């Protein structure tokens, strides 16, 4: 059968990029504020700017909306690159290009930050999407699409599908340009192709997964399936690059050197700092490997795997100088909190947060950027043994 797209309200409700992130237009308070918020399932909280910063162009005023609530409670919220803090109260929220429904939710009312709003980014707050156990200052505060489905009918599920163009866009293009969905409570056909394949969430905490093999070009990395996901796996949209562990990282990034060794990058380009160029066109994609994650599979022994391009994992960015070459940099890099499927992989992918049935769903992007030559897969079953033992405790 012709697949059917069956959620056209919410088809084309993103914008953005994977080195700034992808936003959904919301409103928060009575009369509605717009913001343009950050669709973040690496994280649990609603935070929104609620005072003057010089890289918002609007903020939540709280002293403006009939339905605030203050919860009388402060959060401070250090990471590792960048840190804030604000008062908790609740308010009316809704999302335009989303279920025609409108929940009293948590929202922390950012007051003071240092290097989190991104000069040029467009969002304004960030929508953390995954569950109460890591949100802050603790479980308790219950993050919002767990009062978006206690409240309505929506089901507990939701999909994204983020589209990378495979070029730069300046701030003014990612303004004017649809990148990508998010489908709220659904699936929609429309938005892949071929088969979706279901992986475990192994605890609901971060939406974490178990990768049970790697191969660079159908060559196995051949290491203790427990490195890949030492200390966890997990599927984040608010962070850019594919992270890996440090070691599985060394490891991929020889076998990616030898694969494309016909041209020499420096040092810099490997460590993720420095951009590479080409002439216009000429990006030599046909020497670089295609990367396959191997995920656990639903069916006992089963796993399946998706494949991604170097048109996912080498990030478009503009010449420091002016040029019309076509110029990127390269978007894997180490971690020492474990593999992060970052944007430049979702790009590749329809990815389904089943929560309701505590799974992950991958199929090909109909939005991925390819070549004539080779495509993004999913692709399945496989036998595979003790893939439990690929967990970290
Ligand atoms: C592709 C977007 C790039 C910029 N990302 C952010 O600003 C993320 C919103 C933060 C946080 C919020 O908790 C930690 C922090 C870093 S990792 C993450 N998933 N979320």
């Amino acid at each position: 059968p012709g697949r059917r797209g069956s959620f056209v309200e919410m088809v084309d409700n993103l914008r953005g990029k994977s080195g700034q992130g992808y936003y959904v237009e919301m409103t928060v308070g009575s009369p509605p504020q717009t913001l343009n918020i950050l669709v973040d399932t690496g994280s649990s909280n609603f935070a929104v700017g609620a005072a003057p910063h010089p890289f918002l162009h609007r903020y939540y005023q709280r002293q403006l909306s009939s339905t605030y609530r203050d919860l009388r409670k402060g959060v401070y919220v250090p990471y590792t690159q960048g840190k804030w803090e604000g008062e908790l109260g609740t308010d009316l929220v809704s999302i335009p290009h989303g279920p025609n429904v409108t929940v009293r939710a948590n929202i922390a009312a950012i007051t003071e930050s240092d290097k989190f709003f991104i000069n040029g980014s467009n969002w304004e707050g960030i929508l953390g999407l995954a569950y109460a156990e890591i949100a802050r200052p603790d479980d308790s505060l219950e993050p919002f699409f767990d009062s978006l489905v206690k409240q309505t009918h929506v089901p507990n599920l939701f999909s994204l599908q983020l589209c990378g163009a495979g070029f730069p866009l300046n701030q003014s293009e990612v303004l004017a340009s649809v990148g990508g969905s998010m489908i709220i409570g659904g699936i929609d056909h429309s938005l892949y192709t071929g088969s979706l394949w279901y992986t475990p969430i192994r605890r609901e905490w971060y939406y974490e997964v178990i990768i049970v093999r790697v191969e660079i070009n159908g060559q196995d990395l051949k290491m203790d399936c427990k490195e890949y996901n030492y200390d966890k796996s997990i599927v984040d949209s608010g962070t850019t690059n594919l992270r890996l562990p440090k070691k599985v990282f060394e490891a991929a990034v020889k076998s990616i050197k030898a694969a494309s060794s016909t041209e020499k990058f420096p040092d810099g380009f490997w460590l993720g700092e420095q951009l590479v160029c080409w002439q216009a066109g000429t990006t030599p994609w046909n020497i670089f490997p295609v990367i396959s994650l191997y995920l656990m599979g639903e069916v006992t022994n089963q796993s399946f795997r998706i494949t991604i391009l170097p048109q996912q994992y080498l990030r478009p960015v503009e010449d420091v100088a002016t040029s019309q070459d076509d110029c990127y940099k390269f978007a894997i890099s180490q971690s020492s909190t474990g593999t992060v499927m970052g944007a430049v992989i979702m790009e590749g992918f329809y990815v389904v947060f089943d929560r309701a049935r505590k799974r992950i769903g991958f199929a090909v992007s109909a939005c991925h950027v390819h070549d004539e030559f080779r495509t993004a897969a999913v692709e399945g079953p496989f036998v595979t043994l003790d893939m439990e033992d690929c967990g970290y405790n």
